[PDB]
């Protein structure tokens, strides 16, 4: 897989914001995670989340998967880094994400990301509490 650059154009929630990319606006939806809807118990602390970690980010980029790249209601499926850091291992790690959704061929992270729930669930963090 390979990084590709975007800018951030807005936060949105959890596990979905809004980048340019190829200098066009997208929502994006982050791969192989699932955050809890605002409306949801620690929704709102998601949504903060990731909104510091784009917000706070010098550089975003994307990576797409080995998959589809667009999901049915015209989202970009990617994994998203802030300064090299993950977003989607990193909402997993802190317990305000569930890995979900893990389609064939766009699972390249899965295990990754199914080590960081882990031990978030041993830590008892957040959704794991
Ligand atoms: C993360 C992801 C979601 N989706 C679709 C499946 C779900 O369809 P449904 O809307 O019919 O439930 C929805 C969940 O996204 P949200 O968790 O953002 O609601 O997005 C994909 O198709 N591929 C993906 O990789
Ligand atoms: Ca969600």
């Amino acid at each position: 897989l390979h990084k590709e650059p975007a800018t951030l154009i807005k936060a949105i929630d959890g596990d979905t914001v809004k980048l340019m990319y190829k200098g066009q606006p997208m929502t994006f939806r982050l791969l192989l995670v699932d955050t809890p809807e605002f409306n949801e118990k620690y929704g709102p602390e998601a949504s903060a989340f990731t909104k510091k970690m784009v917000e706070n980010a010098k550089k975003i980029e994307v990576e797409f998967d080995k998959g589809q790249r667009t999901d049915k209601y015209g989202r970009g499926l990617a994994y998203a880094y802030a300064d090299g850091k993950m977003v989607n291992e990193a909402l997993v790690r802190q317990g305000l994400a569930k890995v979900a959704y893990v389609y064939k061929g766009n699972n390249t992270h899965e295990q990754l990301l199914r080590k960081a729930e882990a031990q978030a669930k041993k830590e008892k963090l957040n959704i794991w509490s």
